[PDB]
Order: C-alpha cells, then sequence, then structure tokens
DNA sequence: CCTTGGCGGTTTTTTCGCGGGGGTCTGCGCGTTCGTGCGTTTTTGCGGTGCTTGTGCAAAAGAGCGGCCTCGGCACCGGG
C-alpha cells in the first residue's frame, strides 16, 4: 500500500486565465526568431 | 403665403429571439519522446603590401665605271 494519491487536474480555463494574465503582464516577442 | 404628401398616433396582427432542455464532440489538460533553435568556435572571402617580371629609345692617288661620240663600213632606194 505505498501508492499516491493524484492531484487531478485544473478545470478548462483556470490555466487558461492564469497564462492570459502572465503573457499580458510581459512584454517578451512570442514568435521565435529564426522561423 | 399656399399647398399637399407624409409623419404620427392608434389599433390589430404576426413573427422572431431567448430560454429551457438535451445531446454531442472537441479543444483543454497533462505526460512522454523528439527537434531544432541559440550560443561558440572554426572556416572562407575581401583587401593590402611586398616582391618579381616586362620593356622604350682630311687630303693624295689609282682603279674602275657609265655614258657617249666619232667613225667604219656596209646595205639599200631609185632609176634603166
Amino acid at each position: 500500500t505505498g501508492g499516491v494519491m493524484k492531484p487531478h487536474r485544473y478545470r478548462p480555463g483556470t490555466v487558461a486565465l492564469r497564462e492570459i494574465r502572465r503573457y499580458q503582464k510581459s512584454t517578451e516577442l512570442l514568435i521565435r526568431k529564426l522561423p
């Protein structure tokens, strides 16, 4: 009985809203330079 | 200042949007494996100096010669 309980996943949109805030706060280029 | 067609209020009618409900599927989330970008050092190209290769601008005398001229000598025209 050495198993691990999993933290499951986030709802659709939660990580979306997080990354929305993160990308709207920062200003770097989002397209890769060489392509 | 004249004129009349059209806005406007009122009354019927008619019809499209939203909500509810239901169902479906498709991006979202996460895990695993793979790629190909940024970062360094090495390689090839453009340039300059030094060295190497080409080349223009005084009579005197004899001997020999070409042109030339007089001349020799001959054949020839004209006539019978």
